[PDB]
């Protein structure tokens, strides 16, 4: 149907793939807030927690900055559409 950037894992549609982001991706582990992007993520753990996330959880190495922001299918750089699609 559609995949996540972070861990490749497919699903049947954007709303369910929306909620597997926030809760496996975008999660505060020490309180378990889930925000709505991997930055706001980082930004919560920083603020709140005062810990450093530099590495979004459960991601693939290459995919695990922070920085790019990914809404479902929204902002998946076209390369990695194609890598997923056929390889
Ligand atoms: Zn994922
Ligand atoms: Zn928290």
């Amino acid at each position: 149907k559609v995949f996540c950037y972070y861990c490749d894992r497919e699903f049947d549609d954007e709303k369910i793939l929306v909620q597997h982001q926030k809760a496996k991706h975008f999660k505060c582990h020490v309180c378990h807030k889930k925000l709505s992007t991997a930055g706001g993520m980082a930004i919560h753990v920083l603020q709140v927690h005062k810990e450093s996330v530099t590495k979004v959880p459960n991601a693939k190495p290459e995919r695990e900055s922070t920085e790019i922001e990914i809404f479902g299918m929204q902002g998946i750089p076209p390369d990695v559409l194609a890598a997923h699609y056929g390889e």
